[PDB]
């Protein structure tokens, strides 16, 4: 048994940025009191972990990255509750601890013991569970999905059912989820309603799922990269429009197409311009845009503020505005029972060892999801 | 009689920015149809009223002035069925003219007919009722109450309860609407929330009183006047905060006072700065910050989308979010069933001679409202 044993084993270590991720070995200690030890099984490539590598998304370095992902407990410490050794389990990036007053808000599901606002990049105890070549690597949001076994707090992991299929309910862990709940939850599109998706990838694939779902009449994709139209009109995307297009700003086109602004916009891109795009797209009165894109450290937009005046509500999200151990099993439960579709959004398969090959795919645009098995 | 005739009469002109009103002798023309003259009663001194003195808001001069009013209708265009001559009214400085996808939408108030957003200074029709010296005269917001006469468009005037003490419910045309809409309704604040709200003035204490009327426990008054905190206690706050008094910025006081943010913020001064602040004082994860002030015309702040992203709903209104002419009546008839007070905001009652002194008198920080009398 490797219980109370230090495992050793591959990870894709991330020593500086702008550099290939290292697949090399590191040793994984067992898990303390409520922390959870995990083998992994799948892994998603989210455009925030290649955030991490460009430097968008500023955490310490050394890190193991990946935080969307789904596995099997091979351990647990002292005092854990909530997960078994052989239970199937997806991490959560937003942990759920259940008793701060974030938790116990009917709609707050940024908990406070979040690693996302000011990174550690460490367990809640303040120290990591990794070594490298003999040198202590950081943690990533909590999860590090990115190496063949975690270990993670237990505010940080949900069990989900036994016969989940991995390799698709990983997405569930990320861009799914926060697609989709940004629509339904965060903006509470309505029906017949016109909506407007800013980034079609796999966050605003799911986005637009999410706003089908909800009832939309009208769902306006918006990229510069017209390859990313086909799937957004399949998963129900009514209209794509590419801002290089037009000689007029693309606030102007789709205010203008939508007969004097949208009731629903949403960022998912991750630039301060198509935030504020995104904000003046909405009708001035009743419109409602939501920020899910991960805009550059420390930088500032700027905007007019009686774009707000007359009645706009901006707003942002992490992860759907989901309660994310409520939340997750239950859209496990709902995946199994065919109520949304995962498939669409996974364009490409890898071994784990070729991660880098799946970053590389991202980055020329060709990949919604590349699902890695490790 | 006067119906059908041009009416000359006192009105204040404000001919250039930075200089007192003139009161003068001006020529009213008629109303044409589907519109109203109205012999003012009480008017209220409303900071935007000085916004348009200080150049802080742009719109065509010469001027009549004047937002927050009450009257008696004295004739009415052909076509005219919501009001008649004898008819206590209130004008609307947003207009309702219940055909626009606004007026249609359950939660929109700022009406595609309203002269806010690129003001013409004119009548529906493109032309203006005043003359003074020979000269044309622009209107404003549809309103220009600071007239014995005014000319309104029908869909800017609300009926309103014969009984009505018209010296006391102007304050419902513009600063007690708009703050406590902004509470009940903007808002929505709950039962055993914390409240904070900049800026004390007349619509900052209406912000007060609905925040009390919706059950807030906290509501925590901030101005760098004093001397406005007595009266913000009375109407309901339960502290006031000075950030001059302070050495650290007053979000990260008001964070430690709440116990890591507000519930519910309000900016109801009109600076970048404060519109920033506040959003920043609510909880990151499930506050709301709503703009109530006019910011100074072309400027753009400068914010960190972070803010948002944590899950921070940011909006702003007009008129509290009240679709104005249905509900001014509403506001009136809950007032004569003692549902709320006015008193409070009302700190001096001068003739309308004395405009010149009321403004001056808002400017030195002594007043709430001003009301002028015909
Ligand atoms: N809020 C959250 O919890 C959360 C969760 C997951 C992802 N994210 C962020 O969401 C964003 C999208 O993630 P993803 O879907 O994995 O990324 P992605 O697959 O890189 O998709 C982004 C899309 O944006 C398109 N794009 C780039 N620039 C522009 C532009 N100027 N105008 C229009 N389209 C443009 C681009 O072509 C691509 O299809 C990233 O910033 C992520 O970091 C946030
Ligand atoms: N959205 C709307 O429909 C609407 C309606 C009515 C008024 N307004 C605006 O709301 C604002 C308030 O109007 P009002 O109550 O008549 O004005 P007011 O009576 O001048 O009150 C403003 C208050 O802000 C205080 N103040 C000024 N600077 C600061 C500062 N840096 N920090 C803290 N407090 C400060 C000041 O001492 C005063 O008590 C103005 O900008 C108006 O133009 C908007
Ligand atoms: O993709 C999800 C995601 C985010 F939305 C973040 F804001 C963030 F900081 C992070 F690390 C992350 F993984
Ligand atoms: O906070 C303790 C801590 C460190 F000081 C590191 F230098 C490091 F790489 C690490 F991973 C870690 F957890
Ligand atoms: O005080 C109410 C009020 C506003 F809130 C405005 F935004 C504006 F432009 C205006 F003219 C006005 F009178
Ligand atoms: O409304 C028409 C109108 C004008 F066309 C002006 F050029 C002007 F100065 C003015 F005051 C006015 F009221
Ligand atoms: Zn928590
Ligand atoms: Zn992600
Ligand atoms: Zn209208
Ligand atoms: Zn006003």
């Amino acid at each position: 048994s490797t219980a109370g044993k230090v495992i050793k084993c591959k990870a894709a270590v991330l020593w500086e940025e702008k550099k290939p991720f290292s697949i090399e070995e590191v040793e994984v200690a067992p898990p303390k009191a409520h922390e959870v030890r995990i083998k992994m099984v799948a892994t998603g490539i989210c455009r925030t972990d290649d955030h991490v590598v460009s430097g968008t998304l500023v955490t310490p370095l050394p890190v193991i990255a990946g935080h969307e992902a789904a596995g099997i407990v091979e351990s647990i410490g002292e005092g854990v509750t909530t997960v078994r050794p052989g239970d199937k389990v997806i991490p959560l990036f937003t942990p759920q601890c259940g008793k701060c007053r974030v938790c116990k808000h009917p709609e707050g599901n940024f908990c406070l013991k979040n690693d996302l606002s000011m990174p550690r990049g460490t367990m809640q105890d303040g120290t990591s569970r990794f070594t490298c070549r003999g040198k202590p690597i950081h943690h990533f949001l909590g999860t590090s999905t990115f190496s063949q076994y975690t270990v993670v707090d237990e505010i940080s992991v949900a069990k989900i059912d036994a016969a989940s299929p991995l390799e698709k309910v990983c997405l569930i862990g990320c861009g799914f989820s926060t697609g989709y709940g940004s629509a339904v939850k965060v903006a509470k599109v309505t029906q017949g309603s016109t909506c407007a998706v800013f980034g079609l990838g796999g966050v605003g694939l799911s986005v637009i799922m999410g706003c089908k779902a909800a009832g939309a009449a009208r769902i306006i994709g918006v990229d510069i990269n017209k390859d990313k139209f086909a799937k957004a009109k399949e998963v129900g995307a009514t209209e794509c429009v590419n801002p290089q297009d037009y000689k007029k700003p693309i606030q102007e086109v789709l205010t203008e197409m939508s007969n004097g602004g949208v009731d629903f916009s949403f960022e998912v891109i991750g630039r301060l311009d198509t935030m504020v795009t995104a904000l003046s797209c909405c009708q001035e009165a009743y419109g409602v845009s939501v920020i899910v894109g991960v805009p550059p450290d420390s930088q500032n937009l700027s905007m007019n503020p009686m774009l707000l005046l007359s009645g706009r509500t901006w707003k942002g999200a992490i992860f759907g505005g989901f309660k994310s151990k409520d939340s997750v099993p239950k859209l496990v439960a709902d995946f199994m029972a065919k109520k949304f579709a995962l498939d669409p959004l996974i364009t490409h398969v890898l071994p784990f060892e070729k991660i880098n090959e799946g970053f590389d795919l991202l980055r020329s645009g060709e990949s919604i999801r590349t699902i890695l098995t490790f």
